[PDB]
């Protein structure tokens, strides 16, 4: 089965814009998002999507 | 410059025993954990730690 | 003087409709939310915000 | 049936010592806790229990 049933990550919203963090919807379409007027602040799902999101923000 | 301010993982406690999950606090001594009648169910820390915990459990 | 830095609540999506849970963004404009297929599933914010949400929903 | 399935609160560990925070074990022996070497950082449980902990901490 799965090692991690789910993984959640608090995003740095000082470091990355609404526009940068909004791409996560296209990068990982089935990632669950905690979102404000400030855009995506937390993400939840498979460890593979958290890695993919970390890779993506790491490059910005 | 933290990408993920924190990261939290839900451990699959069906796949892994209390003894197997117990080592996580030696593996990552500054980890934070949530602990029931069958030991460690959830963990919180750096991305690096959650990657090391995934690596470790992945090899059992 | 924050006692709770943030507070997250899991909503009883069986008890309340998408239309009932949808008002939360109008009730609490500054709130953060996570939206599955049947609307808002989880909410993050201030204690006071989570309190007013409990009240609003308790009277449906 | 209940309004909030669970509630989680990030505790202000700057405003409240390890020892003040440790009493939450006595206050709500049923509350699930995220804890490391500065003690309880996050609590998860029933709305009523979150209220009691906020009520306790606010009375300090």
């Amino acid at each position: 089965q799965k090692i991690f049933l789910t993984v959640t990550a608090d995003l740095n919203c000082n470091l990355f814009s609404k526009e940068q963090r909004a791409y996560i919807t296209t990068l990982c379409p089935s990632i669950r998002k905690m979102e404000g007027h400030d855009g995506i602040e937390k993400v939840c799902g498979d460890f593979q999507d958290i890695e993919r999101i970390h890779q993506f923000l790491s490059e910005q």
